[PDB]
């Protein structure tokens, strides 16, 4: 149907929410910004139902119901009704289509790369150049009117205070973070680059000229060569003896090359300079590249799945019916197949769920997952486009929890804590990813106040925060 979210400048704002919403009074006594949170949900009768889950599908069901009654009511509606406005979709989507006919570099460094990073962790190049995107985009579009919607320029959280009560979980909750970011990308137990270059220092030349992380030069996501982290690596474990052992198969590759006939003599010396450089440079947190900017990625999901302006109410209305209830990502890919609307079949043909083998939390920020549709709820399923006035009943999506407040006693350090125990006791092999306990505390510490920052360029380390408790007066 049609979009009723239409308006006019901040103060056309401000009206359109009194008519949508007349009967009630939007309220930041537990968020940081205008919601419809009036208390802090009980969960903890969900922390029983969780040990007594049975298969993966009901243990996720659990911690799932869990997550959409604690975010229910925090989502601040008028950076919603910003962000899935009538003009804001219209020149949202516009901006991609500028990208592709100006050829924007920035842009198709991981765009057209969609296919293998389904597949593969990203390069640095391809990180460097979403960040740069989400950036450009939210410029473009004038995203950033509401102090709601801003981009950050600061350090993450140095000291974070909870209840007193709070702080034993709280702390097991950086450890745990801490254990997932020690990366990078890990098949089993291993870091791969590192076996690959055990893999090139044992001879087997075939490790040179195709590498098990893709190209032979590619760098990580802070801007290192796999090659030169790996070479390090090895020095490190198995002592300088390793290190002669590479420099035999450097030689022995450039004597192979030169006496070969076959690979192409170009890359002999690419292969082999590149080698020796990383050899060379062996021996010896500005931003944040891997944070997912959902605002952006949710916007250039729902034009890779060929949403236009007109289409845009249909999808609004299934991500609104979807944070009404515990989601599945079985249940969801049924749904999605089974109300044939255009974008339908595209969207997911873009998951990833089953594809992307490594750690989630490797995976470039622009690739879907059905996971991943609650950062497409933030966006575009707080409210209804519609049918508006239905926002009043509330809509759970993670991310919300990023508005609930973190003064006073701190009702998000509570909610988080509970769901980490509950998440904790569903004992799932999931990778929750997106929606995971951990993730959303993490963007917390990094000092996100609602979903709609971007929160790219900020300083420092989020997982190094002292956790502070105080105790009643």
């Amino acid at each position: 149907m049609e979009n009723l979210i239409d308006f006019s400048g901040r103060d056309g704002l401000d009206r359109w929410l009194r008519a949508t919403f007349p009967d009630v009074i939007l309220s930041v006594g537990l968020t940081n910004y205008g919601s419809l949170m009036t208390s802090v949900p009980d969960l903890s009768h969900f922390e029983q139902m969780a040990r007594q889950a049975k298969s993966e599908q009901e243990k996720d069901a659990v911690y799932s119901k869990a997550l959409t009654e604690a975010t229910r009511k925090a989502a601040p509606i008028a950076a919603c009704a910003l962000t899935s406005s009538k003009e804001m979709v219209k020149k949202g989507l516009q901006w991609f289509e500028d990208q592709i006919i100006s050829e924007d570099g920035n842009f198709l460094v991981w765009h057209q790369n969609y296919e293998q990073l389904k597949k593969a962790p990203p390069s640095f190049e391809q990180l460097m150049g979403y960040q740069m995107s989400a950036l450009n985009w939210r410029q473009s579009v004038g995203y950033g009117q509401l102090e709601e919607t801003a981009v950050l320029v600061s350090q993450v959280i140095a000291q974070f205070s909870v209840p007193g009560t709070l702080v034993v979980t709280v702390q097991e909750m950086i450890k745990d973070m801490i254990a997932r970011r020690g990366g990078g990308p890990k098949r089993g137990v291993s870091e791969e680059h590192v076996r690959c270059c055990v893999d090139i220092m044992n001879g087997n030349l075939s490790a040179l000229i195709n590498p098990a992380w893709g190209d032979i030069d590619k760098k990580n996501k802070n801007g290192l060569m796999l090659l030169t982290t790996g070479i390090a690596k090895l020095r490190e474990l198995y002592g300088p003896a390793a290190m002669v052992k590479v420099q035999q198969a450097a030689d022995k590759f450039g004597e192979w090359g030169k006496a070969q006939d076959v690979l192409d003599q170009s890359r002999v010396q690419e292969i082999h300079q590149v080698l020796l450089k990383s050899i060379a440079e062996s021996t010896s947190f500005k931003n944040q590249i891997a944070q997912i900017d959902s605002v952006f990625s949710s916007y250039y999901w729902m034009w890779r799945a060929g949403i236009t302006p007109e289409s845009f109410p249909l999808l609004s209305d299934f991500l609104f019916e979807l944070g009404q209830n515990a989601r599945g990502s079985a249940k969801i890919i049924k749904t999605l197949d089974r109300i044939g609307l255009k974008w339908s079949k595209p969207l997911v043909n873009l998951f990833a769920d089953s594809t992307f083998k490594m750690g989630r939390i490797h995976m470039h920020p622009a690739i879907l997952t059905t996971g991943r549709l609650n950062e497409m709820g933030l966006c575009f399923g707080i409210i209804p486009a519609s049918h508006p006035e239905s926002a009043v009943n509330g809509s759970g999506f993670a991310k919300n929890i990023l508005n609930v407040r973190t003064d006073g006693m701190n009702p998000s350090a509570q909610l988080i804590v509970q769901l980490f125990d509950i998440q904790r006791q569903s004992r799932t092999l999931s990778d929750l990813d997106v929606v995971s306990s951990e993730h959303l505390f993490h963007q917390i510490l990094v000092g996100k106040r609602t979903a709609y920052q971007n929160a790219f360029q900020v300083k420092g380390n989020a997982t190094d925060t002292k956790i502070v408790g105080f105790d009643p007066p």
